[PDB]
Parts: C-alpha cells; sequence; structure tokens
C-alpha cells in the first residue's frame, strides 16, 4: 500500500546537514535512512520521483521511497555514509583551489570545470565525465540547485558519491493550481522550459547558466559526449511509469509531470541531442 | 621568527568547508593543518587573535598559527578531524529536531536550547554550559556569526569539537584606514560597542541579539553562571601580550584591537558580570 515509518527505531546518534527541512536518521528492513521533513512557511516528491528517473538512466543515485511519518509525507534516502564512509562534497575540495581567488561555493561553471582537471581525488576523465552526465540528468529533470554541495565523493581513498539531494528539481513550488495554470496555458509552459528553471552553474559574466541555451550552443566535447551517452538510456515509457507509480501524488500532480518531462525532453533533450548527433565527424 | 608555510607538503586527498575563502590540508610539524586564506572583494588576523584569546580564557580551542604562503598571510589551524576523528556540526544535529518546524540553520536562540536540551550527543547540562560559555567568549571577542555550522561535536561516541570559526570576531571589515577612524571618533568607537557586532542569534522576534543589552538584562541563570565562571579567567595583561605578539599584524591595527577589548572588557562584560554578582543573593 503506503509505507508508514513513524514506528521504525530512529537513529539518534546521527544528523544532517542542509537548509531544506529537517531530517533524521532511522531503519528501515534492516537498513538505515537519512529521511527528509518538508518545510512549511512538496520537494519530497521531486526527491523521490527525479532520483528513479536518475535510477532508470543508469546512473548511481541515491534510493528513494515515498512513506508517511506521524501525519508528514516524507521521503526517505537510503543511507551512503555508513559503514564508516564518510562524505566530502565538491565544494569543500573547490576549496583547495587557491590558485582561483574565487572560493568553493562559488558555481562559475569554468572554475567548476577547472578544478575537477586539477584535484586529486577522482581521476579527473572518470569525475569529468560523471559530472556531465550529472548536467545531462539535471538538464532532463530541471534541476535549479546543483550547487557544489550537491555533489561529492565518499572516503572510507576516494569514489564518487551516488547523485543526492534532486528535491530541486521538477518544480517543487508548483502546487495544483500552478499544475492547473501551467496545463491550460502553452505560453506559461514555454516559461518552464526555455526561461526557467535555470542551472545554478555560472558562465563567466556572472549569469546562471540556461538549460536549453547552453546545451543548443556548446561546442564542449565533454558535454556533447555525455548528450550522446546518456541520451539513449532515456526512456520515456519508464520515466512516465515511475510517475504513475508515484505514492501520494494527486493525479492533476501526475499529469503535470508527465507533461513537463515530454516537454523538456523534446524542446530540450532532442533538439540537443539531434544537434550533437549532427557533429560527426 | 615567522613561518613560512610556502613549501611545506600539502595533503592533496583532504578538503575543507566554509563560505568565505579557501583553504588546504598540509604538515607542518609533522602534523596536519587547515590553511586558511584570506578573500578579497583580514580574517586570518581575527582567527589567530580570536582563538588565541579563547585559549586564554581557558575553553577547548583550536591551536592556531599565522604564516605565509606566497607572499599571502594565512592562518593555519591544526586539524582537529586527522585520526578517524569525523566533526559533526551543529546545525545538523539541530537538523533532526522536527518539533520546532523551524530548519536546523536557524539561528533562533530558544529553538537553538531546546536542541541542546533535547540532543543525545553530549550529555544536554555539559553541552547547555558549552554554549554558553562559548556565547560570553563571543561576547568578548565581537563574534557576528556564531552559527549552527560554525560548532559541534568530534567522534571516532561524542565529544564536543574544540571551539573552531572564530575568524568573524574582532573586527575583520576594518582596515588601517577603520582602525583610524574609529581610534579617532568616539561616536564611531561607541556603536561597535552598544550597536554591533550582534550574535547571529536570535529572540523570538527575529531580530539579531544585541551583545550588551542581552548581557545585562538576562534573567537566565545558565548564561551568568557562565558569565561568573568565565570572568576571573579573562586576563587583559595575556591578551594584550596576545596582541603585540601578533606576527605579521600592523601596530595602528594591533593598537585597535587592544583599545576594542579594553572597551568591550569593560563597557559590556564588566557591567554585566557586575549585575551577576548583585544577583546572588
Ligand atoms: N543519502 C544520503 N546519505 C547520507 N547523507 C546524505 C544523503 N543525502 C544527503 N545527505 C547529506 O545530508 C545533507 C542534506 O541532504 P540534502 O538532500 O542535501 O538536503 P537539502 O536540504 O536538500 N540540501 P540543500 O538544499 O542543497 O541545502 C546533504 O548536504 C548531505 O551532506
Ligand atoms: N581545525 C580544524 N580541523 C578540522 N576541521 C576543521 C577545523 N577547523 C574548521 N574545520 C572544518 O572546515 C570548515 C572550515 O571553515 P571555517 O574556517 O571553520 O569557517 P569559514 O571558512 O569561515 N566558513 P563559514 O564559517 O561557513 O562562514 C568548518 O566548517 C569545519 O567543518
Ligand atoms: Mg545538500
Ligand atoms: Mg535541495
Ligand atoms: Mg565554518
Ligand atoms: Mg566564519
Amino acid at each position: 500500500p503506503t509505507i508508514d515509518f513513524t514506528f521504525c527505531e530512529i537513529n539518534p546518534k546521527k544528523g544532517f546537514g542542509g537548509a531544506n527541512g529537517n531530517k533524521i536518521s532511522l531503519f528501515y528492513n534492516n537498513e538505515l535512512y537519512m529521511v527528509k521533513f518538508p518545510p512549511k512557511p512538496n520537494g519530497c516528491f521531486s526527491e523521490y520521483v527525479a532520483c528513479h528517473i536518475v535510477n532508470s538512466l543508469g546512473l548511481k543515485v541515491q534510493e528513494t521511497l515515498l512513506g508517511t511519518y506521524k501525519n508528514k509525507i516524507v521521503v526517505a534516502c537510503k543511507d551512503f555514509t555508513t559503514h564508516q564512509y564518510e562524505l566530502v562534497d565538491f565544494l569543500s575540495l573547490k576549496n583547495t583551489m587557491i590558485e582561483l581567488e574565487k572560493s568553493g561555493k562559488d558555481t562559475n561553471l569554468n572554475d567548476v570545470l577547472y578544478a575537477i582537471d586539477n584535484q586529486h581525488f577522482i581521476e579527473p576523465k572518470v569525475l569529468k565525465c560523471f559530472f556531465w552526465d550529472m548536467f545531462v540528468a539535471d538538464t532532463l529533470l530541471g534541476n535549479f540547485d546543483r550547487h557544489n554541495g550537491n555533489w561529492g565523493f565518499l572516503r572510507a581513498e576516494y569514489q564518487i558519491a551516488p547523485i543526492f539531494d534532486c528535491g530541486s528539481c521538477l518544480y517543487p513550488q508548483a502546487d495544483d493550481v500552478v499544475c492547473q495554470k501551467v496545463l491550460s496555458n502553452i505560453d506559461e509552459l514555454n516559461a518552464r522550459i526555455y526561461n526557467f528553471p535555470q542551472s545554478i552553474l555560472k558562465d563567466d559574466n556572472d549569469k546562471k547558466i540556461n538549460y536549453y541555451d547552453f546545451l543548443t550552443q556548446t561546442n564542449n566535447k565533454d558535454c556533447l559526449d555525455a548528450l550522446l551517452r546518456i541520451y539513449p538510456r532515456i526512456d520515456m515509457n519508464k520515466i512516465h511509469s515511475i510517475i504513475d507509480n508515484t505514492p501520494f501524488m494527486s493525479e492533476i500532480h501526475k499529469e503535470f509531470l508527465h507533461t513537463m518531462l515530454d516537454e523538456r525532453k523534446s524542446k530540450i533533450i532532442d533538439v540537443a541531442h539531434t544537434r550533437a548527433i549532427e557533429l560527426s565527424l
């Protein structure tokens, strides 16, 4: 039916960072979880769905289960910093890049790129391939916050940590009234495709990078390679199924995402991929 | 004489967090330090000086060393997450307090206290005494950024992590031109006491807490117990010693502190401490 975490054993000797909603440690089927709570003045859903799409993409993602916790809908992310594994995020790494007078929190794309090539945790080709793999995923999903504290490495010395924190994908602000507006108006819809959301990663002019523009204009062989690579792993029939099998989501929402994913896939990915394909030899 | 870190062996497999500038892991004297660089739109001094003052108050603090790399002036912090020790900040810990539907990054004082009473990493009373300890030293050093991410615990389970990131203390935005301006204009010296810095922490109404006002009107026995506890360790000669003995510091700057420290010492600490005593009986 639907999971319920309410009674599972909490682990009180563990906490989690991040500035959106609380989270606690707890066992489920003999495994530990980080259980994100929603904030309130709907990213629990983005987090579950987005990740499951990333999985279907053959990329290493955190396991995610919708469930209830004391009358609050909750996303449970399997915990990958157990068994004596520690997470160091990219931020902390970029902070070692002292020859750039810019701080690790900074998301200017070129610097981020530079640090990848200059870091010594992971073979820079592996790391660079991952990064763009992730950027494509993020493109499809509309991740508006893949900052340097939203990916990283596990140490026991290092390996890439599974993609996490996709709570910022797929329109977390959208509610049934918004889903409604957009679905009934191509103009609105378009604004949520070309203009916004934008990547948290910046150009050398300090603007957030535009998903559509960037991807349909890049000559970065690394970004282009990763398109040609992930494009085939994309399976709309599955992605829609992930959406259909989302546990609490209203129906109106469910079809907002259906539409939105088809559109993103078609007006950004398809297009960019198609050009990507055309640049060979 | 003075220390050049410039040629010391760097550890290309550890990084560090924080928004304010780069840092790298290197061996000095056979040991890891975290070496913090200055951002360039002065804090390396604040850190060094502030930690040596904290130490002299008898509190457990990171050891600081002031050196040069490549003509940079840089502060070295003895790394305390070597030997399997993993640092975990209060913020994550506060993030688990799901009952207050506020996040683990918000610095509302009451919420913070609640988390102290209700967390299972440290015996609560001990931590309530630490927090308060630190608050007092911050009052002395004038810390405007003691955020839940700026203190925490250590584990291989928990012990309190030595006070770190005190680099936001002791007027870091002030330069030789500012020091002069303050050193002359009394009205200017006044407000860097009665007006700011203010603590990052907050009251129920959202406003940040005024060091002076709070310190001299509060009936929180735990804050006051802290005052009485700490006051007798304030060694004004040793402190001015610490200022005179600072390695690259300019003299106008050296004295800006001397002044500024006497000022906070007598204008807040003394006054508040006096009221404390009289408080019993
Ligand atoms: N599956 C996981 N296992 C262990 N630690 C995790 C996991 N997922 C996240 N974390 C850690 O917990 C912190 C909070 O998780 P995260 O999903 O990033 O929360 P968030 O509030 O969405 N982060 P953000 O929005 O970028 O400030 C992350 O920064 C990681 O350090
Ligand atoms: N002595 C130490 N040993 C090991 N780790 C440390 C040490 N000091 C600080 N750290 C860690 O590395 C980070 C260093 O940043 P720190 O200098 O403490 O604050 P900052 O760089 O000013 N950023 P912030 O406090 O977020 O505004 C801290 O957040 C800790 O996680
Ligand atoms: Mg995060
Ligand atoms: Mg997020
Ligand atoms: Mg810090
Ligand atoms: Mg600081």
